[PDB]
């Protein structure tokens, strides 16, 4: 019943006892595995379970404080149909949701999270102020600091706070007259949403999009990020002197803004969180994916590689140098970045910590293994168990 | 409904209706996915036999024919009289091809229709096993123009032990455990090496000593057979521009021939049915040579490339691994031994997926095994959602017979 989990490089065996606590059901069944798919008063039970989790974590289970808190949440839900987290519980909840995220290789950091409490927020203008403060704090002039800002929870009879943008920093993607894209093809939809809401578009490949911020029951409002708040890194290569001329750039801060934060049955549809980049996200996925910037063959051309035969591994050589350029450029710019070897090594340490702390760790193998040099990293050889724990970050529908 | 399956590179969406035909269960439950784990009654025989006969007669466009109905009745009668039944030669060939076609962890399945099936169900001894195995190796190797082949030894039957090939592949390099814990040779083969020594093999002392075969005839201890060196085609590894790479003395063999899996067709089990194709270069260059628990050459190659190995962010591991894969591809092409790189192989697997969507409404595929171990997202299969499930005919894992 407890899955046996093996590391094939060392031969070590663990049993994941934590998965027995999985709440939501995942997409797999005994008949077929869908692990590779990207997208697959009951409040009182989830609330009680969360309070118990928290008071267990702080070694206060069954204490007067524990029982007092349980009675308070019961009284709130009975009186109001919902309840409010204490600040300490909010901070614990956000950290746990990160800790529980199966697709995050960066969870060695999960205990170090700045939690900005924006639950008093009203109006998109206030939202923007909170978001700018978050960006400022998290960017920290390149010495990036993981942070989350939590906007008011969902409640009956009132619309949600929503950030329409998938991230706080996104590059525009402009559909061209012939169906191609200038800029980031991942952002065509949000780009034309910004334009339809009054944004004057640019004409460039790396135009930072405005933010579309939705206060409850209002249309989204456009907010322009002050340019000095959006740290970017021009990409250069340590020995390929022509790389800099390609004018490639990426931004310092990965800040996911479209996921729902769920804590104790409470739902925060706007809770943008940020850390720092793992270099393969930029150099391999964002720049080399065929449906993203797709610059691999451009770089291969500039490297004089034999692009007439796949067996020259010209694609692999070009991608590696793009990843080198990303790492070199962020380090030169003094912007926090982690390469995929360091990140996976730390994630192995995290798995070991979590085995001792909780008896296991939900982990999505396809997402944890980096998109280049998979088996050069230790996580490739590590069997993993994927399951859903709460508190959690969840996908949610786009607010349109 | 059925699983909806997206390709994220193109945006195309299909539904895997074939998954609804999955007979055996995998390891996942709604509570937790175990997809990344390597190793997760005459009436059931009749249902599996009936299903397979139906598959066969569908495949040749003969469903409902007098031949179809006659075969169903013959199998039912034979099972009732004898407890088992015997495949017709054409059904064995279809079943072997289907088992390959059904193999979720095989990226080279575009080739599934081109399989030479050697019928060794008449084999009576370990000596004759070796004769069949040597003929398989000679045929499949084809002086480097490799040909996919399977040799099917007699099925499991009550009253008699199994035919078994103890070795996991027909070609394996010895792994000699050294007293300090290290391994000379291939650390993946330490156990079969010690078994070979236990059964009277005089070991070598090199890193690329081809192991003898331990062949088990029914109810018999395994018997040791040495492969004639001229039968085992090997490729010395050199690099087109790293001239010192050749001095590493690295080699690999031409023929990937898996010999420890069980072939299951229509409820019949063939515990000895070695099959072979040709290598994808990442199996050799990335896994076999660069895995820390295999030949583990990555740092020595990176140092000889004078890369800076003191920090991970120079991506020295990545650079050395690419050049080792280059060396494998170059060396196989130079030796005129069939090999496919991971770009070509994954592109052809995408064609296979498209072919199978039209032919069967889906394709069982194990994402973690299909996506190559370097340059994953540079290949189209990384962006392809996949559904993993078990169809029969099948190649299955089985316990080691010791
Ligand atoms: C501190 C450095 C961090 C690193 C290096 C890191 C690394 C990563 C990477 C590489 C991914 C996969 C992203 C992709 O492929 O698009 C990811 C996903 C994720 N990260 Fe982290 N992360 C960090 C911090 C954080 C923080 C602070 C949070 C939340 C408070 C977080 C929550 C998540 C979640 C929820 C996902 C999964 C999103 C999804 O399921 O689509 N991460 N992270
Ligand atoms: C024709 C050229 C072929 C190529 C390029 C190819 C490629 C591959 C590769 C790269 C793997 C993964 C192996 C590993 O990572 O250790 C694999 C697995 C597999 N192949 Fe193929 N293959 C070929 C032919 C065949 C043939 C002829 C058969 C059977 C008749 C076959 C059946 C299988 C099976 C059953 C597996 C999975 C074994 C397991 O689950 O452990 N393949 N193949
Ligand atoms: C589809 N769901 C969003 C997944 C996603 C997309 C993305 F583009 C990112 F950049 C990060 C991400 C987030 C954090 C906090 C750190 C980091 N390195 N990456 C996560
Ligand atoms: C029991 N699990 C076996 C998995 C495995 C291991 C291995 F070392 C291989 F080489 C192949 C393999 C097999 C074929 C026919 C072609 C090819 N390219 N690889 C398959
Ligand atoms: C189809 C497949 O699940 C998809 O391409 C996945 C693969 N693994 C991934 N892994 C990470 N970290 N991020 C991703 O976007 C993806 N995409
Ligand atoms: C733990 C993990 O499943 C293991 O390392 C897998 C990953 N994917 C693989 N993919 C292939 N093709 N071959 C393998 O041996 C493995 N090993
Ligand atoms: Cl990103
Ligand atoms: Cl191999
Ligand atoms: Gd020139
Ligand atoms: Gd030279
Ligand atoms: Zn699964």
């Amino acid at each position: 019943k407890f899955p046996r989990v093996k590391n094939w490089e060392v031969g070590s065996i663990t049993y994941d006892t934590l998965s027995a606590q999985a709440q939501q059901d995942g997409p797999c069944t005994p008949r077929r595995c869908l692990g590779s798919l990207v997208f697959p008063e009951q409040l009182l039970s989830q609330a009680r379970d969360f309070i118990n989790q928290y008071y267990s974590s702080i070694k206060r289970s069954g204490s007067q404080a524990h029982e007092q808190r349980l009675q308070e949440v019961e009284a709130e839900v009975a009186a109001t149909g919902t309840y409010q987290l204490r600040e300490s519980e909010l901070v614990f909840g956000a950290k746990q949701a990160w800790r529980n995220a199966p697709r995050c290789v960066g969870r060695i950091q999960w205990g170090k999270l700045q939690v900005f409490d924006a639950r008093d927020c009203r109006s998109a203008q206030e939202m923007f102020t909170y978001i700018c403060n978050h960006i400022k704090y998290a960017t920290n002039r390149g010495n990036l600091r993981s942070a989350i800002t939590v906007f008011p929870q969902r409640c009956p009879g009132r619309g949600d706070f929503r950030i329409w943008n998938s991230q706080l920093v996104r590059y525009a993607g402009y559909r061209q007259q012939d169906g191609s894209v200038r800029g980031d093809p991942a952002n065509v939809e949000i780009t034309e949403l910004c334009i339809q809401h009054g944004w004057t578009p640019g004409n460039g490949r790396f135009d930072v999009l405005p933010l579309l911020l939705q206060a409850p029951d209002e249309p989204p409002e456009l907010f322009l990020l002050p340019p000095e708040l959006v740290l970017e890194v021009p990409l250069e290569h340590p020995t390929l002197e022509w790389f800099a001329a390609l004018g490639l750039r990426w931004y310092a801060l990965p800040a996911v803004s479209n996921m729902l934060l769920e804590i104790g049955g409470l739902e925060f549809p706007a809770a943008p969180f940020s850390g720092w980049y793992m270099s393969t996200e930029i150099g391999t996925r964002n720049l080399c994916d065929p449906h993203r910037y797709n610059i691999l063959e451009d770089v291969a051309v500039c490297m004089d590689l034999d692009t007439r035969t796949t067996s020259s591994l010209w694609k692999d050589k070009a991608a590696v140098e793009i990843n080198v350029a990303v790492l070199h450029s962020y380090q030169l710019a003094k912007v926090t970045i982690v390469d995929h070897h360091a990140a996976t090594a730390s994630f192995m340490k995290h798995l070991e910590n979590e085995q001792k702390a909780r008896g296991g760790c939900p982990a999505d193998w396809a997402w944890i293994v980096p998109p280049i040099s998979g088996s050069l990293t230790p996580v490739f050889h590590q069997e993993m168990v994927n399951y859903f724990l709460s508190p959690a970050f969840r996908y949610q529908p786009d607010p349109w």
